[PDB]
């Protein structure tokens, strides 16, 4: 299911607890457009894929989680396996998620 | 000089005043590292070109205006002449910045 984050500590420790899985982090603004319309799909991709942890930072809550990961396009996704960045692309396209969340796992 | 908005209300009635001349908005966020970094140098180029409008929108303060011209990228400056959008980019790109106002001015 989707882990909302809202702080630098709980970002920190979801990709500590994720061990080994693969970690999807969809950083978004509720101002935007197409954040809302992907965010059913990204929904049900945690559900289908039990495998890999899904998060959720909004980047007006978690200003200083999406200074330093260098947030600057929404939605952008950002790919984690065992605390390194292994993947990021930005833009509300549902087939290239699902297809690098493949590559990925 | 730079003329910061905060509502709908003071948008609209900044692209009515403008008359003829181009008006360019930074659309901008106090999270977004390349936004910081080229806030001198847009500030710079309100005080060169003294015959274009510069707009500051801040996406956090104008949520409404950031949905409504559909703005994804932080920084984007969206170039307006006689209320109809002309061009738009994203990106701190001091050079293409100043070339875009020098072709559409």
């Amino acid at each position: 299911m989707v882990k909302q984050i809202e702080s630098k500590t709980a970002f920190q420790e979801a990709l500590d607890a994720a061990g080994d899985k693969l970690v999807v982090v969809d950083f978004s603004a509720t101002w935007c457009g197409p954040c809302k319309m992907i965010k059913p799909f990204f929904h049900s991709l945690s559900e289908k894929y039990s495998n890999v942890i899904f998060l959720e930072v909004d980047v007006d809550d978690c200003q200083d989680v999406a200074s330093e990961c260098e947030v600057k396009c929404m939605p952008t996704f950002q790919f984690f396996k065992k605390g390194q960045k292994v993947g990021e692309f930005s833009g509300a396209n549902k087939e290239k998620l699902e297809a690098t969340i493949n590559e990925l796992v």
